[PDB]
């Protein structure tokens, strides 16, 4: 799994160049600066624009890191308490600008609309009043393994997880396909159109408003998915080096079908095994390649004090014009 | 429709540019250019990036338009006789360099493996050999306008088309979709998968049934190829829904002249398009254009390309 590790030169010139970028632009607000970002990008160094370009290319490993930025504490501030309410943007908006310039390398940034207000840049912090959910912003319990919005059409293509901080070194755990342990004929299955993939809850047409014609539109491709149970397969793109959208939690095989139960199972046990823990420190940055990686995060113990774990997430979509449909504008990037 | 006019500075920035380039990088066969076209694109004018940008994402027009280019007709020198056996890289290879470039702006370059030997940038010329022939390589076409390659799930979201020459001005048609004259209940039917769309004949496939409007049902993209369209003798209301939606677009298409120096951007989404036929001369001063196809979505071709690292279909 390569890695780029930043000299202190281009730590750095990263540095410089964000905290001149937020000064020259308000916030994510502007639609100038969504414009200009795979410009602005392009005065990244050159070395790790090269990285990331091989990395996208490749179409190989599952997730890269860059390791060795300067994220200054002393201006980050407290990890705060919520992410309702906060001064928009933060003292940390240098470091969502940088995630926004990686994202331009890779693709689009995009949101959900019903996710932290439509943020385009989310937060991972715990929040006391979540510490007991199976959430991004809990702490206590495990998340388990997962390729992010397995079931959706237009689901993410990369991920991009910043550490601002990370004192106690809690691991995100990653997770990609050898597909030397598994059967040709196991493979085989896992191509076919043989699994049902459930959509969750939070993307549910009915989760949100039912109101007007074209609201409920925006809706009718998932809703088909709901009514008709459409099955489909695990993997796919290339036999030899296949794609993959696995999240266990949510994926129904069909009590009958022996031969599809008998391969999930053999592939269930092959990516469990293969899990790694990656540790995203103050300064890192993992990129997630979502069709080739499941990831998760194990239970840690929040302090609730400011000092707490804190990585900012910028998903990334190959492809904005696909997910139209679903978009209320052809300028919005956000889902819902 | 708006568009970009280049200044005389900025004429001779990209000029200088492609020529420096293409002293640089042997050819498109080179993997390292293929990799740096997006920083190398960062080098052009910032009033290009921005426009092209503009464009891409305000997700409102059929085509644009970048005016004022300079194309050396000397160093360019004359039409080709044929595409095949001829040498790459010809000495037009800095204007095929500045349409890669502009090609990295807004997505992925790719092609089709059995196209003019999987040539990343295709000709656009008269043939005497492959004259009369429908083919876009021959002097003749009628209003054939389409959507490219609206069978294929995999086909172009942009086509850039750079005019070398044009000396007797002959429009490329466009045409985009004037929703007014539809009616709720048609587009509605031409959302759903009720039509078929047969392959061209210029691995895997089944022989679904497909629909000719998706995307927002306000402001919907269009995958219509007239000529490879039929409709199930059953389905009444998808024939009648067609038949409109044919007669829209049909009465709306444009002329457009890609004159010497001009970059034409088709958006495969939003627009069809043609050629008018048009009087050769064949003797080495006819039109001359270039041609780069543009993926939004490189890997989700991947099932139907050899390699991961292969930007060819087929
Ligand atoms: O907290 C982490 O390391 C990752 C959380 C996660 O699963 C996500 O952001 O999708
Ligand atoms: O020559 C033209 O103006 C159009 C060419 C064309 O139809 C194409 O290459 O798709
Ligand atoms: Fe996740
Ligand atoms: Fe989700
Ligand atoms: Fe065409």
């Amino acid at each position: 799994t390569p890695s780029y590790s930043l000299t202190p030169a281009e730590a750095s010139a990263v540095a410089e160049l964000t905290l001149e970028l937020a000064a020259a632009y308000g916030s994510f607000g502007d639609p100038v600066l969504l414009r200009d970002l795979p410009r602005l990008a392009a005065r990244l160094p050159e070395g790790v624009q090269d990285f990331l370009r091989e990395f996208k290319l490749a179409d190989r490993h599952g997730h890269t890191v860059i390791r060795g930025h300067d994220f200054d504490q002393r201006r980050i501030g407290p990890t705060p308490d919520h992410w309702r309410g906060r001064v928009r943007p933060g003292p940390e908006f240098p470091e969502e600008l940088l995630l926004m310039l990686y994202s331009a390398l890779l693709g689009e940034p995009f949101g959900w609309a019903t996710q932290q207000d439509g943020h385009l840049v989310h937060d991972i912090f715990p929040i006391r009043s979540h510490e007991n959910d199976q959430l991004g912003m809990g702490s206590k319990q495990l998340l388990t393994w997962h390729t992010e919005d397995a079931f959706h059409p237009y689901r993410s293509d990369y991920l991009i997880l910043g550490a601002l901080r990370n004192p106690d070194h809690v691991p995100t755990t990653v997770g990609e396909l050898d597909l030397s342990s598994l059967s040709a004929e196991d493979i085989d299955v896992l191509f076919e159109p043989r699994y049902h993939i459930a959509p969750d809850e939070s993307h549910l047409p009915k989760n949100n408003t039912i109101a007007t014609e074209e609201e409920a539109a925006r809706f009718a491709t998932i809703q088909r998915m709901i009514d008709e149970r459409p099955l489909g397969p695990l993997l796919y793109g290339s036999r030899l080096d296949p794609y993959m959208r696995l999240d266990p939690y949510f994926t129904s095989v069909p009590q009958d079908d022996t031969d599809a139960r008998r391969a999930y199972d053999a592939l269930f046990k092959v990516v469990d095994s293969g899990m790694r823990e990656v540790v995203a420190d103050q300064g890192d940055v993992l990129f997630i390649d979502n069709h080739r990686a499941v990831h998760g995060r194990l239970p840690f113990q929040a302090r609730y004090d400011g000092t707490d774990r804190w990585l900012k997430r910028v998903c990334v979509t190959s492809d904005l014009r696909r997910s139209r449909e679903m978009r209320a504008t052809s300028a919005t990037r956000l889902l819902g």
